[PDB]
């Protein structure tokens, strides 16, 4: 447990699921932590949640899974302690990047990346996944706004919750039901409201076409929330008439056939995550 005092708070970083993230430096053995704290209007029920999430991170040990470093000492007051990742949001950092034209061209900086460096951003995340998988742990909620950058382009996986203004258009939302990520979603979840990890391949899928789009449209962006809802009621009755996302400017035909292979109806079609982490380290390479 880490003393409160050896934290000076420095800057807000965003709102997590039941808290809020701040930069704080520590001097003891200029580093520079990430730590969430309960919420100015905390409730009993926000305590209990944040008392739950701090149990579920003491589970995940995996260079692109998020890490717990600590958590306060008990009469402090309540806080988690994870890694600064110093590039934040990948959505936001993508949306920032183009793809370069001609291949290393470039200075030291420019707000270009290439398209191998976009594999080991995907590679990066398929590595998490397997990690999950081998845990049995469902994520449920994967996707290009949950994940991290760091230095070097190192990429972790995380997950903030569904309450955030920036990505409200993301979810679906009917008075006392789940909030929803639909465009995310398999057809089977969004018809039965269940989640496993072939239901995450799914999503993978989705975050991978994220990867190769730069973040510049959402997935079946012209549709209506309505029309993706149906959408999962025409892989159920599997008349030829469901509708998949379009091939990203960006992905070889081959690489789209592995996402395509993400979306199968059944979901012992779909390819686990070690195969999807191979394809994109090694295969994707390929002329
Ligand atoms: N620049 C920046 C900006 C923000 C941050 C941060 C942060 C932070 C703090 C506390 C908890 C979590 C979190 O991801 N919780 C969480 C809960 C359930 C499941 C999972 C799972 F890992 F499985 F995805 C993760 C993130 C760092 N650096």
């Amino acid at each position: 447990d880490f003393p409160r005092s050896r934290l000076r708070f420095k800057e807000k970083l965003g709102e997590g699921q039941f808290g809020e993230v701040h930069l704080c430096e520590v001097d003891s053995p200029p580093l520079l932590v990430a730590v969430k704290i309960l919420r100015p209007d905390a409730t009993k029920n926000a305590r209990n949640d944040f008392l739950k999430e701090v149990k579920i991170m003491s589970r995940l040990k995996d260079p692109n899974i998020i890490r717990l470093l600590g958590v306060c000492v008990q009469d402090d007051p309540l806080c988690m302690i994870t890694d600064y990742m110093e590039n934040g949001d990948l959505n936001q950092f993508l949306s920032a990047h183009q793809l370069e034209d001609k291949a290393a061209e470039g200075a030291p900086g420019d707000p270009t990346i290439s398209y191998p460096m976009l594999l080991h951003v995907a590679a990066q995340i398929a590595s998490g996944m397997r990690y999950l998988a081998t845990l049995n742990f469902v994520h449920r909620d994967l996707a290009t706004r949950n994940c991290l950058v760091g230095e070097n382009f190192t990429i972790k996986i995380a997950d903030f919750g569904m309450s955030r203004n920036l990505y409200a258009g993301d979810y679906y939302r009917v008075q006392g039901r789940a909030v929803l990520p639909i465009r995310w979603m398999a057809w089977e979840c969004i018809l039965m409201g269940k989640f496993t990890t072939a239901s995450d391949v799914w999503a993978f899928g989705v975050t991978l076409w994220e990867v190769l789009m730069l973040c510049r449209a959402q997935p079946f962006g012209q549709l209506t929330d309505e029309q993706v809802i149906e959408n999962a009621g025409e892989f159920f009755r599997d008349q030829g008439r469901q509708v998949y996302l379009s091939r990203p400017p960006a992905c070889p035909q081959g690489l789209y056939e592995l996402m395509l292979r993400c979306w199968s109806r059944e979901s012992e079609q779909r390819p686990p995550f070690s195969q999807l982490h191979r394809f994109l380290a090694e295969d994707a390479l390929n002329t």
